RNA sequence: ACGGAAACUUAAAACCGUGUUGCACUGCAACCCGGAAUUCUUGCACGUCG
């Protein structure tokens, strides 16, 4: 059925009487594609700083950036029933890829070193 | 029988022919559909044997 209903109830106690409740969640098997791209990141700048173009090093940051990002949010929901226990979720293979540009070798293998620290 | 009496300033001819209101321009940048609710409280596998 792709998607449960998952009961609750309220329980008053002026009376404890029975108040239902459902939350749909996601099948807790489903697996999600995930992608994203970064860039070399080149400034256009409303600051004085013109043609500021981010090299290797503000790069190298971000993927810790990218890792203490992904790493809290695997700890930390996704979903909304917030503090009852939903979407618990676990990110799975990352992986960076230089789709376009001209990144070196060096570079790449070790911006992957940051997303397998979570 | 007045230097008198008669007479068109008249006939035709195109202000036409060549010519873009055109070329450069992201409806774009920022935001979690998110926060607090017990599936619960009453309830014995038993009456029945000349």
């Amino acid at each position: 059925t792709l998607t449960e209903v998952k009961f609750e109830n309220a329980i008053n106690r002026v009376t404890a009487k029975a108040n239902p409740r459902q939350m749909e969640r996601v099948i807790p098997g489903s697996e999600f594609a995930f992608s994203l791209v970064y860039e070399v990141s080149f400034g256009t700048p409303d600051e004085e700083q013109k043609a500021s173009l981010p090299s290797s090093d503000e790069i190298i940051e971000d993927f810790n950036a990218i890792a203490r990002g992904l790493k809290l949010l695997e700890l930390d929901y996704l979903g909304g029933s917030g503090t009852r226990g939903y979407g618990q979720v676990k990110f799975s293979d990352l992986k960076a890829r230089a789709a376009v540009g001209t990144l070196d070798r060096s570079l790449l293998e070790m911006l992957n070193h940051e997303l397998a620290a979570v």
